[PDB]
């Protein structure tokens, strides 16, 4: 499993691929990682499947319970201290073996500046968060292989859609170099899912712009 | 990774996948896993890639020493039992993790019969042999995908030609349900080895024959 | 243990084998393991008898107390979320060898097209559950065998007979590569036991179509 | 595995199942387990497989080097220690997992009465042996149900058909309550493997009369 | 131990034998491990002796308490019930040697047909329940011998004194074949005791006719 | 990770490097560990990051409750015993790998000499502190590098821009011969973090003073 | 540690870098990692610095004494086999921490193509070899990042220079994101050492162009 | 850690020495290991520092208490209970490494003859405790060499300035033999602290006598 | 225990301290532990103390031995390699407790420059060396600590005496660190060894300008 998100100049990416596997054996081949968790943030949990639905089902609701209760919805730094509780929580359960790392993307209604309003949040093992300043992050089993191709890649960020052209970049290449991480599949036509969030607010990206861009991409390399 | 072997009217195909792992990560796309051991036995060994060669080395040595010393090949019975010695004398040693299970694939020149002169022997953890009458066998960590695969497809299967696309169709299945073997990959023209023996001799196929199976089979799937 | 589930233009069909054994002694020759939890779903729970017939008491339980409770049926998605909360209690002492692996079967009345409102459901250890877009699925200790054989016949399934054949087909396919699944006990007259769901419900078929199907597939390949 | 032998006026004859399991999965289908030792003794041997078959090799070889170097065969005692040797032997390569337990048939014609010239003799783990004077053995993961429906069957031997009948059902009834036995595979035509000896020599019960046995036996279970 | 129970037109009956060993050691020579459980059902329990007078204890007692309190005995349904979770409470206990294993013969008066009202019902270690259907079933140590006895004989039982006859003729083999079964002592004159549960009801057998059947028996195996 | 902590006359200065590693992997470049806890102390936490940034927020939010439940600051010393509670609660969890140890810098408002009124505390693995007497002191995995280093520089230090010099060439020897602990990044313009203390209050350092100290000391070293 | 090499047209660069630690603390920040073994072969070990320096010795010893002994050298097949013998001989002591990783960059001088005469040979930790048809390879705890940022700027290599430029880049990118690599050392002068092999031989670069290209990359990233 | 305690006629003296230790590493130079827990008692805890502030904490804080409550202070015999148990209260904590050895010196104002109304309670880990009718004891890692050192000086006590005398020279040989003790530092002027009660209470020594006291031992050893 | 070496215009000096201990008792005062090896290289072991006196004397004698047999000094990379060979095989030991690290101080009559002919060798734990070049570095407990003050101390560095002031100050605060560490003893006038050597070659340093140094040393920091 590969997670991985991006800052572009007015929003965040955050794009997953689709291979769930067991052991060797691939069991899910069109698993949804990505999550709006609500209208500004997506939330994208790497480790065991069953418990990253858990996590993403019951962050949503804590957000969504808090924003009834109060009428007003959490703050930035409110949401990543609620999704740093769980993951310390969760710390028990992960050494036993049900193991989850969340990634976070959001957008800051109320940071001043609404270009660079985009927020990125990576999480530890132990329950520490960090809110990334390079503008990208991944998650998962080819965190590392997507992280050194965001790298190169970055330098061509300028918009929403070349933030997804490099994202979906990034997953490529780490299915490429990791076989826990599906790349995109043309014989079934499965492709991975992506959320861009502006500030018009979290919106999935449909199948088809993310399909046309892997597929210039697997043409540019073949 | 994945080796299948089928007789077909005539003589016996042996095909191999060409990745290698360590763990989930992929460390390589073209590995040869088939190996002509002498003019009329091929032999395709799973497991460590190291030991895999290794074995592969050892046993033509052996054989050709023979056929060196006493001036006559041995008999393919011969043949069955020092692969056998072999795969016994490294228990010990796949005990800790260097483990090798070989399938062999012949064409016995002294059998009265050319049509039925091909023979498949798999050999279990133990030193074990068993000189398959179904037809067909596999080996490795897609090996169950593979022999279910061929359960299906084995009725097809007249002549050379069939018989390699069987085997073919095989590995794709073997790839598609198991991620430690590599499939057909299209983007760097990287297609599974075979090798076909008959009354000629033991021969490789050319890699342009087998893309035309492979893309034939993704097309057909798509 | 091999219970097979699919998907058919108008409904899902589930059938499953008669075998339990204690190790390799065969302990029961007519277990059924296919239930109908409520007028449109099935469950077919493999592993340990003991826990497979509790869990499927007591599940089909909760579905009637919640539905006398309310008035009206749980959605499917809430069946499958009571059966995932099963299955994620049940974990614990799964790791000491009361391990239950339950697939689930239904129609959704609730969907748009009542031609494709046939749901498969498969859950893995730690309790995720996944909905199929592949159109069938198998538990069980034979389920690869099953599932390799779906792959192959899935071509054929065109109404409820033909996804009952299939069915019938991947069983034996699945008993005949695996010694924990009884395949069709001619002698005794003991069959796998199915349960069909469309729009008028689900039901069980009677065993004396499944022996035709099982007698005709054994005449085919013989 | 189950290998039965029993005593008939006469003779003895010996019979044994077909299938090879890797735990719960079907390895093997047409496995020989019964082996023509010399002129007058049989051998059969449970077990590992690969182990089995080593034993048989070893044993046959051991038996006709004496011949050969003596000028002379060697008396059914002599033939019995060494078999026991090699068990005692093998003593810490079964506690590794190689397991080999064998069962003897002989016909001693050195013997007083030629009508109770037959020699059952059954070998423990430790090597020690025992002539069976109740008329029956076997050996073998179903030896039990093979023991206890030769029991209540062996009034029913008074010749050499007799007494093939009676182990040909007695493998029926190993395989019927012993997963691990394979019966009669009327599909494939594959039947358990006999050996009978008498005054002039061990010979090789034909298939087509074990068929009709097992036909005829699976007929009256009907 | 071994204690056995069969169906026969209009009833079934249950036996066990009386012999409890401490080890190698036989510390009892006349131990009743049949019980009356209430006026249609008895209940045999190998294992442990101290559990399964404790558990006939505690099940006699259940039943009982339901009948005084609801005014109607509980339905066969219950009882199975009732017992399976006695079983299935005593896992922890088991693991630490307190293992207790129940047999359940039973006469359900509110079957359609009084000729086959009888019930055999067999509980496996976990807790799960299987009611027989084959007519036949033992539990204990050498409860194999004993099934393995009753498979040939169990076509002579035409009715319940041909049923005893077959039912103490099952544990004198498993006597025969396991020397943790009691046999008929003679010498003592202490026999196995049974039960005989028809439409008039539960009541155990007299100890002569189980003599002269026991003697009967003897004198034919001399 | 590396903070050093040094009185100087008028006050105290707490500076405090930015790397955080997973392994020998680098995680983070911008981690700050130098919190200004309340007006006249400032905390910075040596260990795992999740647990540094927790200890950090908690100490705060304590002084802060109890300054407003009360009326009136802590006097140091309660300070003090407060950390040292709130390390010696955390003794379970440092054991399994959640280590956090503080060093606590502030400025003793109460004390009668204000040109010594700069305190540092350092606090020992079982929560016990000691009140540094010779100036200067160092937590982390460098502290080592830096305590002999601030040795040698500490007859350097006369008021506030000597004391910061000197706490930054503390640092960066301790990054010189620590590869856990992070230098100057004259690439990525990420500088140590410090804060100052005196009669005034607890003050960030801006950047622009500690990069240009960095820079002097690079040119330095040249 | 991280060692990279990569082939050029007309040749093979190998560039390694000089931080040497010992857990954490850095132990060394001049070592040398990449020999030329010979006049075509160069190589590099990772790892264990006291088993590197070892295995380089060893190796040069035995080329030079084959060399000696038969008048002509090895072939790149024999070096190659001699380095992977050297290294399945040490498995056993790189279980007990002293590992050793080599990378072996060669000119095959008997090659049919000079153009294409450069050859990169990879060794896993069983002994296997492998030759890499990528065009880059490499070695050490960085190695994966220093691959990830090869993969994208191996367009750029078209000359010697270039190829060198690449080396030192991924080098930069390997230190840049872990903390056993060094990165260019500007305060002491110590940047990464290489070696050019091409039809002339294999040479040392000297210091000083390493030194440019090594300030170029870091202006780059500025 | 070592502290001393010795009776002199009219009162008794306690004297520690000041180096705290992280194994072999110097970590402390000033500790305080002597309180007066109150007017007429002073106490020395060895072993851990943390638990040894906490000790003198926590028992002065419960003399106190029972003094205001009541009105009167407890007499020697129930602060020497008071101390035992909370020793005892300790052994879990010290069965994993939280050990705390303490010291009691009182005077005793209730004695019969002020001469003698000195006391030296020493404790064990087991909570028991002895009133040292010897006129010395120590405790911690020195106490040996501090013990028979006073048992040859201690026919110089007289009055209290001798017996401060002795006290000192007990350390300084302490410090002498035991590397974990620390002698008298004359570069930074730190010396042993030491509490002096007679019937005018427990009053601390000043600083200088010590110095003086200690200057003239060097200079006798020298 | 700290042995320090440095290089200065014109030659090496290598001083150590006096003190053994066994845990935390003294045992040795005036333990030498430099030893003149030979007339231009001088070697110092810490560690075990028995282990350090064994390896000089065994390695003195293997230099002394390859002189006098072949005529004419080992080069001084010979006796680096007869050191590391020692070193490398002691592991077993040195994992078992007897662990002895050397430090090597020479001059290179053989060198260039005879005022850049001082060379100083660390060995690693595994055996491996390295040639230092930054001109000093220190073996033993109080390493780090002598090595840290050697880094600000050794620009004073220009001839024999300031490089033997300087060894000595770094020996001074080792033991000022480090407990293990003995410093000038002023009371029993026991001092650091140390050897210089210059092209005239290896000579100790006498008693009294190393007290000379040290009481120098002593009265400035008081």
């Amino acid at each position: 499993t590969t997670i991985v998100a991006l800052k572009y100049p007015g929003g965040v990416v955050m794009a997953g691929d689709r291979r769930s596997t067991q052991g060797n054996m691939i069991s899910g081949r069109d698993v949804r990682k990505v999550y709006i968790t609500d209208d500004y943030t997506a939330t994208g949990i790497a480790g065991t499947a069953a418990v990253a639905v858990e996590f993403a089902r019951l962050y949503a609701v804590e957000l969504e319970h808090y924003e009834k209760l109060e009428g007003v919805p959490l703050t930035f730094a409110g949401k990543i201290n609620r999704l740093a509780i769980m993951v310390r929580g969760n710390l028990a359960a992960a050494m036993q073996g049900l193991l989850a790392l969340p990634l976070l993307a959001g957008y800051d209604i109320h940071a001043s500046d609404p270009q660079s309003a985009g927020r990125i949040v990576s999480f530890d093992a132990a329950g520490g968060w960090n809110i990334e300043e390079e503008g990208y992050q991944a998650v998962g089993s080819g965190s590392l292989f997507a992280k050194s191709s965001m790298k190169k890649l970055y330098s061509q960020v300028t918009d929403g859609d070349s933030g997804l052209r490099v994202a979906v970049e990034a997953l490529y290449d780490a299915a490429d170099d990791d076989s826990a991480t599906g790349g995109p599949d043309l014989v079934r036509g499965i492709f991975p899912t992506a959320v861009i969030i502006d500030a018009d607010g979290a919106v999935d990206v449909p199948e088809s712009r993310i399909a046309e861009l892997a597929r210039a991409i697997i043409e540019s390399r073949s």
